[PDB]
């Protein structure tokens, strides 16, 4: 079967590092749920730019399992996932049933908050770097996208692509992702 | 007065291409709408993400002048682009008015579509070079953004930041398009 991933997508997230993964998932044949954090409605995020989810969370997180969790950063964006219960919920379940969780940006620090991955190799945005930090609970990576086993983290807008890709390649592999590579113009 | 963009989103639009121009102009201070060609209803772009427009092309074409027109691609949003009455007469009126236009990938085609710039050099998606070249209208470049004078191009959802800060740096200048730069953490 078609692999599937779920995008969750809270206010305040960055929309290019939520829209670029989403996109780019689905040129590899992933089915993708863009799940709202808060409900069905449009979610407004952090540059203004309005997405309609394709479902609520709450609905979405009932049709599990899915083969990889993408939490999107953008700091409000990541701060509404770390208080969130339903998705410290969703982030032990993937963990616990040893599935993918990738997280860009801030995205990161939804990883501390709900204590996913200690141990692990993680890079975040630069400015997000202290937050993760905290406690110590992760080594810290400059690498543009990190991967250790199953945690799967990146830095920015401008490391989406790669963010995405390396979602793509750790899910269909190294051909399929350099097939969707290709028609996207990257340097 | 800070400047004013005009991106005009159109059924089957890459949204990549039009979010990633969208946030960087914002990130930049620019007064952005995003005007649905149909109408105010939410667009579903080519990955089927669904984004609600600010207002309608038919609204927001009447609180012109913008200091730029942005045409996103996708290949069915461009072609929708270039069979739209309206966008003939806003294209026609930025480039009478001597304002800048930039568009990507698909995007570019809808000039040809409305006879705007010819003469110019242009780049496309590769995919996009023969409809664009229909004619020899325009003159092909494969450079990543290409700009002759207010005819500002690009090639793919991979170079959709360099097109947006090609935008922010014609429109507000270099210094602010390095700041602006910065902390997207591009390679
Ligand atoms: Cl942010
Ligand atoms: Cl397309």
């Amino acid at each position: 079967a078609s692999k599937r991933a779920l995008v969750i997508l809270a206010k305040g997230a960055e929309e290019m590092e939520t829209v670029i993964p989403v996109d780019v998932l689905r040129r590899a044949g992933i089915k993708v749920t863009v799940a709202g954090l808060a409900g069905k409605d449009p979610v407004q995020c952090s540059r203004d730019v309005v997405i309609c989810p394709d479902a609520s969370l709450e609905d979405a997180k009932k049709e599990g399992p899915y083969d990889v969790v993408v939490l999107p950063g953008g700091n409000l964006g990541a701060q509404n996932l770390s208080e969130s219960a339903a998705v410290k919920e969703i982030l032990k379940e993937q963990e616990n049933r040893k599935g993918l969780i990738a997280a860009i940006c801030a995205g990161p620090t939804a990883l501390l908050a709900h204590e996913i991955g200690f141990g692990s190799k993680v890079t975040t945005h630069p400015l997000a770097k202290d937050k993760m930090m905290n406690g110590g609970h992760y080594t810290y990576s400059e690498n543009r996208v990190e991967k250790d086993g199953l945690i799967l983290t990146s830095r920015g807008p401008g490391t989406s692509f790669e963010f995405a890709l390396a979602i793509v390649e750790a899910l269909n592999g190294k051909e399929v992702a350099a097939q969707v590579k290709a028609p996207l113009v990257l340097k």
